[PDB]
């Protein structure tokens, strides 16, 4: 066992540790299979992550759920192991990505700490990192260029520089919303080191028309609202490498980077 | 009560009577609110359902959840009341919809009379009431043209006449399918009143790039797969009349039913 | 006279001034009822086409056939008065259409400026005015919503954006030839106001089938070979607006100009 | 504004439109003074441009410099407005010659038909407009019997009818070449009703001498090489009324263009 390594959280410590920064938490079993495959793992993460952890604000933490049963039943445990993200204000999300690696651990916390909801910081001193693509850099990547995934967003507008720029956008409610949404995605997917990118649709007719992205070439009156696009750009492969957000649209950027992450 | 109309079913009674045909019963209470202004409207839906309710082979039927206390907890009631529709295999889904009318209920039975997979009845016995629909027609309907409400679907092809014409669809997986799909659709949405049609988007490029389906229009091969499309009109209005299809694909014909109904 | 307004030519002057770039010649004489009610529209032409004259290498010259009468001989003029195209290379046409106004001489000259075998240009430097046409584009024509009329071509293909883009046509031996020729055409009724468009028939296989193109629409073993058809819109009726051109195929331009150009 | 009057070129379609014939191109912008008394002269110049436009291969368009602000980067745009000649090979030069009426406009469209160099159409099938001057025409033209300005070539020989006859000039380098240059003068001038002509120095020796052309009245072994002399007479004027031109040799026909239009 590393040195420092904590001793699970008991209800004595729970609520008190977890009232600053961010917590994700193993609610493992001294009774199961796969939570002793995950212990000398997790020791391992919790090893590793040591510095970052100073200066993200992010601890990995553990329950013993057998030594501490009235508090995971407080906290609604399913199954076992069970790997939670919680803020000052209480449970936030599941992290059931598998397999569990030191790698797959240390970049969802990585991927977390860039959310700005998730300890109400401030995204605007943040740069945007995606990127500004015209129709040839787009057609590049499609002809097999990208030597990195990249997702690609698709926009009713001209004028959009940086993925943030102050902009109006004509017929789309939630062309805004989603400008914010955008820019977490983009520095979520940086931690994985897959790249993101913004298309202005206006001034590129042709290639958003053959996309399917058509509706946002232009203003019409029998379309009520219009919504920005995703795509995803697979690297080095000539042909089906671009495959469309398939669920709907979100505020939240957590379906966009899964997305992204996966193997197809 | 109306003249001829049947006690609630009981123990000795249900399976039996659940044997054949469709069901649509009201799981209810005698001591409860919606459940006593229901009653009234669904004696008013069985009376006036008494000529169709052989030849369609749908009957409506209640149960008394006092009476037959176990009978409502061996079939999961959660509420009160439960409107469900029940085969000869076991339950298929429930009846949401309100304001429950005497209208709304023989449209429903209607509506499921059509469902070839309620009775396993065949569905090339019958007719596709799909229209085909040149760029033109269409645009006519999208002017204000449109009478009714048209729910049209757009498909990555030229040869589609019939919508249950023998087609092989390229890189279409899923069109084949949508074919069944799309004609119970279009003879659901009859009962309604509610116009259905087919676009060839291979025959009216410009027309389904603006659209915004583009993909359909053209062979790529940086996209693996393209799905047919589909897009409500709403009658007689000139403007914010084209609303497409929000959720994801299915199979079931349920979801786009309901989209074309719903008031806008 | 008008002021610069010069000498008939004569033996003298004849083929030398003919020499270079196009001549429109009034062959007259000054006993002659219909050559003396052409002489002052002959001097208001002359005066209000002296700037294109410039631009376009058009001239329009008179030769007295009594003054001059061994030169109308050389060249067999038979009727008075008699109105000819030449280039450097001799003889080309006559001009017969009446009534002759100082608007159809200044048309005339317009027109065959833009025939390239005149002064033998080269059309590849010029654009095509035939406009692109979708099966929605045409029915709106046909519709009455043209405002002036409207030449259009069908044709054996569905890769034609530009009328003369570069094509390999299956089963049509004239559609290169007619490529030429219809760039021509659409440039001479340019002249006249009148527009021209093209129709992809593979594209557009119901509505061309409807129209009597079905033969461009599909390949076939039956066929050996296939043409392009021509046909006219008229300009703001709703019915009876459609005539197919009547004469046989032919790779001048000129029969499918004065089709176009009919009083109805 | 007038009815067909086109929209301005933008990034979509500003590579695509100058990809054909001649564009005399308007860089505005809407907060700029003077964009805004050309804003009406343009639309002018357009509708009454509009029937030469199709016979001379020459468009009128615009690109609005905020609306396109990256495009006018491309284009170096350094003052607004800004109006361009562009071919599809790029631009040619701008024309900054003021105050901009429809006149001016129109008149500079025509003589950038009239060079060859332009759209590389063939000089050789147009005539020459420079005419034979004899001694004594010139002293006349400069008398003051000259009714229109005329640029005047003065050349070392005597066997120069017309000015692209066939010749070998003795000590001349850049004598034939120049023959092309004054060709394309002449007709270029010929839009402007300005006369050229042509001296043969060897027949004129005193004129010349007296001119300052001496140089080009006989052989010397002096002088390696010499070259045609030009000089502007004014119309009108008894005195003072010759000009030399002030420049350089260029083989290009633009100096002495707008050197001959100069006002005095």
């Amino acid at each position: 066992p590393p040195e420092g390594f904590p001793e699970p959280l008991n209800p004595t410590n729970f609520k008190e540790e977890l009232s600053k920064g961010l917590h994700i938490i193993d609610f493992y079993s001294p009774y199961c299979p796969h939570c002793k495959h995950l212990a000398p793992v997790w020791m391992e993460t919790w090893e590793e992550f040591k510095e970052e952890s100073k200066t993200l604000n992010i601890t990995f933490s553990q329950v013993n759920c057998i030594e501490s049963a009235d508090l995971c039943g407080d906290e609604n445990i399913e199954y076992f192991p069970e790997i939670r993200l919680y803020n000052p204000s209480g449970y936030i999300k599941s992290f059931t990505e598998t397999p569990r690696t030191k790698e797959s651990l240390i970049a969802f916390a990585r991927r977390e700490s860039m959310d700005p909801n998730n300890l109400d910081t401030d995204l605007d001193s943040a740069k945007s990192e995606s990127q500004y693509l015209e129709g040839f850099d787009f057609l590049e990547l499609i002809a097999g260029k990208a030597t990195r995934p990249h997702l690609v967003s698709f926009w009713p507008t001209k004028d959009m520089k940086n993925s943030d720029d102050s902009l109006e956008f004509k017929n789309c409610d939630k062309c805004h919303e989603f400008q914010r949404t955008w820019k977490i995605i983009s520095r979520q997917l940086a931690v994985d080191d897959i790249n993101t990118g913004h298309v202005n649709c206006e001034s590129n007719p042709t290639i958003c028309e053959e996309l399917g992205f058509g509706d946002l070439v232009k203003i019409t009156n029998h379309r009520a609202d219009r919504e920005p696009k995703v795509a995803l750009v697979l690297p080095n492969k000539t042909s089906n490498n671009l495959f469309d957000y398939p669920n709907g649209y979100s505020a939240k950027s957590d379906g966009y980077v899964d997305f992204a992450r996966r193997t197809f």
